[PDB]
């Protein structure tokens, strides 16, 4: 499987002179994938949500708090695949369970895969609604302040 230092998971939000992008500095992931048997593959990711870095300590503290991630109550977010559907041209629709702030949803993410030497790379973007996971509640429900749509971007490098 993977390499954190070589890999990146980020989230892009809007409001609306944006992107505002933050990156999770601590996560793990496991991938098992052979394009000759793609549907037999699997992947999981576990993110340490308190490691989310927007490049600003006050923003980082706010987003860790109860109305946002509530990182003390829910320290991790997870994705676990259940199916992989080839989409043609090194693209695969990867379906699985995304759990954020203790709320689970089935999601399908388009992933592009490349191999070069002993390295495999997995790139994709998953749009979600933060409200679906109750991320940014209370006064932060107002989507004229922070948009509901958040794009989760990942670049996973294995071996
Ligand atoms: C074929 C194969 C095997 C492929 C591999 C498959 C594979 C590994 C796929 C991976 C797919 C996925 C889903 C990967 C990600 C996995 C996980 C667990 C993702 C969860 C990440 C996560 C916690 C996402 C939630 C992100 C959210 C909703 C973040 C909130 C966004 C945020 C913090 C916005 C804050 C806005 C900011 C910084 C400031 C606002 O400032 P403000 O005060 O309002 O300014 P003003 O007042 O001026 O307006």
């Amino acid at each position: 499987d993977v390499d954190l230092a070589k890999s990146k998971v980020s989230a892009v939000s809007k409001q609306m002179n944006v992107p505002t992008e933050g990156a999770f500095k601590k996560f793990s992931a496991q991938v098992k994938f052979d394009p000759a048997k793609a549907a037999q593959g699997s992947a999981q990711m576990t993110i340490d949500v308190a490691s989310f870095d927007l490049g600003d300590k006050m923003y980082n503290d706010q987003v860790a708090g109860k109305d946002w991630f509530d990182a003390k109550t829910y320290p991790q977010a997870t994705f676990v695949s259940s199916a992989i559907a080839p989409a043609g041209g090194n693209k695969y629709n990867v379906t699985g369970k995304l759990t954020i702030k203790g709320k689970a949803e089935t999601v399908t993410v388009p992933v592009t895969v490349a191999q070069n030497g002993a390295t495999q790379t997995f790139d994709g973007v998953l749009p979600i609604k933060r409200s679906a996971f109750n991320v940014g509640t209370g006064e932060w429900k107002d989507t004229s302040i922070v948009a509901d749509e958040v794009q989760i971007k990942f670049h996973l490098v294995a071996t």
